[PDB]
């Protein structure tokens, strides 16, 4: 078998006091600490989830009724290990995926069905040849329809932003504040409605200190937030994601634990306290959280992420509740192990 | 600060029961989680590290009273998370590292310094465009001179052999016994001498169970070997070594704990029981192990890897002991961060 640490818990179906002895799988044609990127339609009709594969293609997961697996970046596209970050507007015809290149600069794959067209192809950002830090990773938003919005860090580690809109292609745009650990994970949402205008950014990144931390975009200009948290584990992933509730923007703010678990944090009317969602340590690599607002006034999310062994899993809050059945998507081909948990 | 997990000792000043609170490093020029290669000159007079920065280039640690850190190859010659592996030999004038171009190719750099030279070049294994697995990693060994044996990961997940030498150029070799996890972690030494033919080859991997096993190449070919561990970490790093003690080859098997401490299995006049070599938590990534023999007979280890934060280690093994002292040799810019031991989630 392979050995786990016996007071954690590998699965949903471990032992209460962490993991004794199970079966869990290993997906080895998903590239190992996989990144992720996500969107679920604001109808909740379907999903859209972006992964690496071992071989080095982005290939997406679409769920209607079912997951599809497809495509969507030949191998040799994108860097091995590339950061995800997704957009979605129209309110749900276009698609941007940002990624970066072997040569560590800024990419976008294209998808628009506006009209029935099916056209994929590769956005104008290529061709500004963004360099990042070797280690960024990558948010984004998009307000106003198509202006568009793609944060990154920067050579000398600080947080950076490139712009789209109004006729004037992409251009660099502004320098964000705060002093962001090498290689952060970042991840930055619009409070306000895709086709508003002006947006409300918000971003999540982890400082040289380790502390969480917030950048905010309002009124005038960019500051940093409200959002504390003053440790965290070196590098953990962060995924955050809003959608009104009673007509108000609830963000949800996810990280991961020292233990691997999933912690959230809610703002909506205030911060709420840090919580645990699950006991389920998954492992520590990029997740992606997304998040639409029910035709009933609810706000549901889904996270995505690397469980163990190597899996695609699904978190999902539906109704008010972390469901226990946490699901799996099948990426290719896989193989069960046994697992054992062991003591110090 | 960060959070670590308080039951664990992220360096040799956490308290002694776990960390509280500490400073350490983190190098961000240092791929997070780089593979490593490595070897020591048979006379221990020096040492060659090799290593993966940030920006993808592949660099080299060298010491000889003092370490210097150099630039072998520039960034796109190597996947982002390569795996390498190292070769000495003439004794200690002919070096050759094997990586993974972006594509998942078999790569050879060579470094010649025979009669004072010091040509650094690409080998001829580039040109037969061997594609592996895309996780594969890699192992090598020489015998008789400049026979040269690649071990690597093929696509249906089998290890494989390629060969070089007696004027035939690159070729396939063996497939090799045995159902490897994908993605092992794979480390291949040689018993015998450098110039000595035939060679005694094992190999140390992690089967599809968990387990760790061995392959063995003696004359009559490949076998599945005695080496048995029944359980670890899933992805555990592997290394080995080997140099003789006493007149007899002893192997010395590294692997990581759940606690991400070095465990040792030790081959001399059979198998010792495994044992932890110190009980500081190293981040879980590719490790390197190397030794020597000195004039006496006693065989030195070094190990390199990574340590917390992201930190290029050196572990000494020298007169019998594993030093107290844990080195780390800076490869760039770095940043203090302060470490606070965390008992629980919130
Ligand atoms: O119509 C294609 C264009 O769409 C815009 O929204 C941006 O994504 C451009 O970079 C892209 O070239
Ligand atoms: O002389 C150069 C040659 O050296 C041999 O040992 C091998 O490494 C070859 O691949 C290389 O081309
Ligand atoms: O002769 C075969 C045996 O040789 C010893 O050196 C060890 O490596 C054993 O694990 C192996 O099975
Ligand atoms: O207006 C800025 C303010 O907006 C929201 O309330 C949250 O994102 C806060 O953390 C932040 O300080």
């Amino acid at each position: 078998p392979v050995e786990f640490p016996k007071s954690l818990r590998a699965s949903s179906h471990s032992s209460e006091g962490g993991t004794t002895k199970e079966e869990d799988i290993y997906g080895y044609e998903l590239l190992y600490r996989s990144a992720f990127a996500s969107y679920i339609a604001p109808t909740g009709a379907w999903n859209l989830v972006w992964f690496q594969a071992a071989d080095g293609s982005i290939k997406q997961a679409r769920w209607y009724g079912e997951w599809v697996i497809s495509t969507v970046l030949a191998p040799g596209k994108a860097l091995q290990g590339t950061p995800l970050t997704a957009l979605l507007w129209g309110p749900q015809d276009t698609v941007r995926l940002y990624y970066l290149s072997p040569q560590f600069e800024l990419q976008e794959w294209c998808w628009d069905t506006k009209n029935g067209a099916d056209n994929k192809y590769d956005g104008a950002l290529n061709a500004a040849k963004v360099k990042v830090a070797p280690y960024s990773k990558l948010g984004a938003v998009s307000f106003g329809g198509a202006n568009l919005r793609v944060y990154y860090q920067g050579t000398n580690n600080k947080l950076e932003e490139y712009t789209f809109g109004g006729g004037q292609g992409w251009k660099k745009g502004a320098t964000l504040p705060g002093d962001p650990l090498p290689g952060t994970y970042i991840s930055f949402v619009n409070r306000n409605k895709w086709d508003a205008n002006p947006p409300s950014i918000r971003g999540y990144f982890q400082t040289v200190t380790g502390s969480l931390a917030e950048q905010v975009w309002e009124t005038g200009g960019w500051r940093i937030g409200q959002f504390v948290i003053p440790a965290a584990p070196f590098l953990t992933p962060i995924s955050a994601t809003v959608s009104p509730e009673k007509d108000f923007p609830k963000i949800h703010v996810y990280w991961l634990s020292v233990e691997s678990t999933i912690i959230e944090s809610v703002n909506w009317h205030g911060w709420k306290a840090p919580k645990q969602i699950d006991n389920i340590s998954v492992v520590k690599a990029d997740i992606s959280a997304t998040s639409f607002t029910r035709d009933d006034g609810t706000v549901d999310v889904r996270i995505y992420g690397t469980a163990q062994l190597n899996v695609l899993f699904e978190r999902i809050f539906r109704y008010g509740v972390w469901e226990e059945k946490i699901h799996s998507i099948s990426v290719g081909k896989e193989i069960p192990i046994e697992v054992v948990g062991v003591a110090a």
